[PDB]
């Protein structure tokens, strides 16, 4: 009716609510919010923070009044990434962000769904995810001869960065690869820094005393910039303009068909390469997780599969629309884990006001996707990993139940490549489980908290097992 303040608990004069949020903020928020509302206030040191919760109400905000809410803090943990001009990270919302975001897209969309020219039957995506796939079931063969026992992540997130770097570079590793494991899998702690709520970005002190962390960040993020660095002299080296062979190349071309510096243009590559290795290995994996966890579930998707494909050819894409239960755990993959629980912390470029409530310009605001898969409105047992929640009497995938499943963003923030992770994510676990049984033996333990951050991990688990199938 009028105009009213968000509503929030009392903090502390000096910290704020720092303490409130703890080690688990998804979860100290959605508390807050049962109590508070859709819209709530908060302190994290002295710096206020908008938090939103609801289905509706974040719709409103990132989609109806989406110009009002697409910026970006200016925290610091940013300034470190990609020399301080990160696309996805950077203040930058105006005009040069949208055109390197259309840069991405463009770039996206021509390396991964376009048709290959060597093959005719496959794109892009499902000739590298087929040919990764294959590596990844040998490789783990080799392991079951040997220990008798792996670490999935160790492995997964090799075959999954191929996937990418093919994309992105033209270029696969070997899965013992010293440089690549160096960089994808040797203190990798990106998630847990920029995860929404970190210290360091609300405490200036934090930022200057001995901290770990902080300087693993800084040094993860030199090290890929690095990479950046290479890959893209050894294209320009041998550099055709009429042969573009990777997204590398089409941003290269640009930068001589040529507001943005050469830089800005050239490092968009490296926010689609982290973004593509880290949150889909991570779905790949939680996704593991759960097959081991529930061995009924896993069945169940072998049963699908031999119905609808059987064992005498691989699964391709266009079989993804007439898998629903593949589908369903998908989404409750998602769903159950929400492993991205926050979205990046997002920022309003100007006075403006939602369900009521005035938020003036220049308020860091964080959007709660974990408080929506988890709410006890919208789901009956949230708690409990139930694919079939998903599924009509007839068998098919509701879409009104399945389009409120939070976790790529709305608006015009929302992922670039939520169709690229959905295919990949699809594909890597069709092609395998048409062929494996993973399992974990009894009395071993096996860890499935969320570790917190911008992508949420799991404790790593060496006593993963894989069978072929009859
Ligand atoms: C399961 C896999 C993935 C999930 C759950 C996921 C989720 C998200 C979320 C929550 C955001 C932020 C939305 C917001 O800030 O409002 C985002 C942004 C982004 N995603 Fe994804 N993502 C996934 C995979 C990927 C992949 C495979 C790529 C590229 C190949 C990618 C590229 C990006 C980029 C570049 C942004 C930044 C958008 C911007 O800053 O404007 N993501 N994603
Ligand atoms: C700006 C970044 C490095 C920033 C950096 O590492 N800053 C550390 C502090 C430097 C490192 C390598 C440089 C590219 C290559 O030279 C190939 C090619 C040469 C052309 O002539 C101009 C275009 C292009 C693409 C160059 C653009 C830009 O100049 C790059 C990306
Ligand atoms: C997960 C959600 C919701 C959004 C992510 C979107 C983007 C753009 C992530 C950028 O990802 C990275 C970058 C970028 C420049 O440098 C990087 C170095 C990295 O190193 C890592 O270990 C893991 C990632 C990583």
């Amino acid at each position: 009716k009028g105009l009213k303040n968000p509503p929030g608990p009392w903090g502390w004069p000096l910290i704020g609510h720092m303490l409130t949020l703890g080690k688990n903020p998804h979860l100290a928020l959605s508390r807050m919010s049962q109590q508070y509302g859709d819209v709530l206030q908060i302190r994290i040191g002295s710096t206020p923070v908008v938090v939103l919760s609801g289905l509706d109400t974040i719709r409103q905000a990132l989609v109806r009044q989406g110009d009002d809410f697409k910026g970006r803090p200016d925290l610091y943990t940013f300034t470190l990434i990609s020399n301080g001009q990160s696309m996805s990270f950077s203040p930058d919302s105006g005009p040069v962000w949208a055109a390197r975001r259309r840069l991405a897209q463009n770039g996206l969309k021509s390396f991964s769904i376009a048709s290959d020219p060597a093959s005719s039957t496959s794109c892009y995506l499902e000739e590298h995810v087929s040919k990764e796939a294959e590596v990844l079931i040998s490789t783990l063969q080799e392991l079951m001869a040997g220990p008798g026992h792996f670490n999935p992540y160790r492995y997964v997130v090799v075959s999954v960065t191929n996937v990418i770097c093919a994309i992105c570079f033209g270029r696969r590793y070997d899965h013992n690869h010293q440089e690549l494991l160096s960089l994808v899998n040797l203190n990798n702690n990106f998630g847990e820094v920029v995860g929404s709520g970190n210290p360091a970005d609300f405490i200036p002190i934090l930022r200057y005393l001995p901290n770990p962390s902080l300087n693993a960040f800084k040094d993860l993020n030199e090290k890929f910039y690095s990479f950046m660095q290479k890959m893209v002299k050894e294209h320009y080296k041998t550099f055709e303009k009429g042969h573009i062979r990777d997204i590398t190349d089409s941003l290269i071309e640009h930068c001589q068909e040529k507001q943005l510096s050469d830089e800005k243009i050239i490092n968009i590559v490296l926010d689609l390469f982290g973004a593509g290795f880290d949150t889909v290995t991570t779905a790949i994996s939680w996704s593991l997780m759960y097959l081991v966890m529930n061995p009924r579930v896993q069945r169940k998707i072998q049963e699908e599969l031999d119905t609808v494909i059987g064992r005498s050819r691989r699964p391709r894409l266009s079989d993804r629309s007439h898998l629903p239960y593949m589908e369903a755990f998908i989404l409750e993959t998602f769903r159950h884990s929400s492993f991205v629980p926050f979205t990046i912390p997002h920022s309003t470029t100007r006075d403006t006001s939602l369900k009521g409530f005035y938020i003036p310009k220049g308020r860091c605001v964080f959007v709660n996707q974990w408080q929506i898969n988890h709410d006890q409105k919208l789901w009956v047992n949230p708690s409990e990993f139930l694919p079939e929640r998903f599924l009509t009497p007839d068998g098919a995938i509701d879409k009104v139940l399945s389009e409120k499943v939070i976790i790529f963003g709305m608006g015009k923030r929302k992922c670039i490549g939520e169709t690229i992770a959905r295919w990949e994510v699809f594909l890597f676990l069709a092609i395998l489980l048409q062929r494996v049984e993973f399992s974990v033996p009894l009395g071993v333990k096996v860890d499935m908290t969320p570790i917190y951050g911008l992508t949420m991990k799991h404790a790593c688990c060496e006593h993963f097992q894989m069978q072929l199938r009859s």
